[PDB]
């Protein structure tokens, strides 16, 4: 189980570098500037940029439900914004429950209820999303994840996180870090289909994964064969 020590967003045309660091247990202590503390029951990772912070209770081996600040682009205008979510376990399938309120005046901005259903190998098959907005408009999403050029990984991180359906960098390091405690986190899914509002639009992505010695060392995804959507880079030498 190889350690990440450096990730490249690939975000435009500029770079963006981030250092992975881990403490004498091998538990992340830092993504980046963003530093990551484990406090008894709880797991609080520090600013992101985005993310102002997310605190994570964890029960029973599980994060049970997070806090977060952060700001929410909502119409036009950003609003620094509390997230409550919550995260409940129905045998291998997940339901994220998301509650964003305004820090100022606690006033309702958005909810977000995510369904994630694995297949009988533990591999992420479909993610269901349901964004109700302030004004109670209602749009979803259903993505779907094929894994049949069977391509598999070992990492200490949970790389799945750079290519899966998620709301917020909170849940991006909930499924980073496996707070979810997961069953396989070792597939990755070589093309995602999306389809929006029952139909109204659709997207299909392929994933391109270059291993060097078992161990992805760039993640990407592109549209029509040549539009890249995004770069990951990973790095798993000690520097």
């Amino acid at each position: 189980d190889t350690y990440v020590t450096k990730v490249t967003d690939l975000t435009g045309e500029e770079e963006q570098v981030l250092k992975l660091e881990y403490d004498r247990d091998g538990k992340i202590i830092k993504y980046g500037d963003t530093p990551v503390r484990y406090e008894g029951d709880q797991i609080t990772i520090g600013q992101m940029n985005k993310l102002c912070n997310v605190t994570f209770q964890i029960g029973k081996g599980k994060a049970r439900e997070s806090r977060a600040r952060c700001m929410l682009k909502v119409g036009e205008e950003v609003y620094e914004a509390d997230k409550q979510t919550v995260y409940d376990y129905k045998g291998d399938t997940i339901f994220i429950n998301s509650d964003y309120r305004a820090t100022s005046d606690y006033r309702f901005l958005k909810k977000v209820q995510g369904k994630y259903v694995f297949d009988q190998l533990g591999r992420l098959k479909e993610v269901m999303t349901v964004f109700t907005e302030a004004n109670d408009s209602v749009s979803s999403c259903h993505t779907y994840y094929n894994y049949d050029n069977n391509i598999n990984y070992q990492a200490n991180l949970n790389l799945q996180a750079y290519v899966i359906d998620y709301d917020g960098v909170d849940s991006f390091f909930y499924f980073l870090l496996n707070l979810g405690q997961l069953r396989n986190r070792t597939a990755l899914p070589n093309d995602i289909g999306y389809c929006m509002n029952h139909g109204l639009s659709t997207y299909n992505v392929h994933a391109n994964y270059r291993l060097d010695d078992e161990n992805p060392v760039r993640i990407e995804v592109l549209y029509n064969y040549t539009k890249l959507l995004s770069r990951i880079d990973l790095s798993y030498n000690p520097l």
